[PDB]
């Protein structure tokens, strides 16, 4: 299991333009085209990362180029970030996955949000850092991918996506 695997499992593939768990205009795997509302300016912004006039459906070859380019920001907004960085340093290669998947899903921002979690994962307290991280509207929202992603956390192991 890897990255890309994991997060395959958590987003699917679509290579229609579809909505999103809150909504918003998707297509691939979990690749957000807009929060706009419109229909018209996520066909707009599909047809300008991709470089051609898709009409709303792309290839899987152009699904996972876009996913690749994702996965590939994600990692680097992470080692960009002053307060990703060194949570990243200091985990497991597993683990590192796992903070990777949360920041695919909900932006550098939203995850350096998560500072006390992001505390307690520094100082490898396992087990509390997984009860703070459900104290969350992720959680919440999303809980069947938040569990996964929390005992991924607190285990080590890839064991929720097996
Ligand atoms: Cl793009
Ligand atoms: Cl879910």
């Amino acid at each position: 299991m890897n990255i890309f695997e994991m997060l395959r499992i958590d987003e699917g593939l679509r290579l229609k333009i579809y909505k999103d768990t809150e909504g918003y205009y998707t297509i691939g795997i979990g690749h957000l085209l807009t929060k706009s509302p419109s229909l018209n300016a996520a066909k707009l912004e599909l047809d300008k990362a991709i470089g051609r006039n898709t009409n709303g459906v792309i290839t899987k070859d152009e699904a996972e180029k876009l996913f690749n380019q994702d996965v590939d920001a994600a990692v680097r907004g992470i080692l960009r970030n002053a307060k990703l960085k060194p949570v990243y340093d200091s985990l497991d290669a597993v683990r590192r996955a796992a903070l990777i998947n949360m920041v695919f899903q909900m932006g550098e921002t939203g995850v350096a949000g998560f500072t006390n979690s992001l505390r307690m994962l520094q100082q490898k307290r396992w087990d509390e850092a997984a009860v703070n991280l459900a104290k969350s509207r992720w959680y919440n929202q999303t809980p069947n991918r938040a569990k996964r992603v929390i005992t991924t956390f607190r285990t080590g192991t890839w064991d929720a996506y097996k």
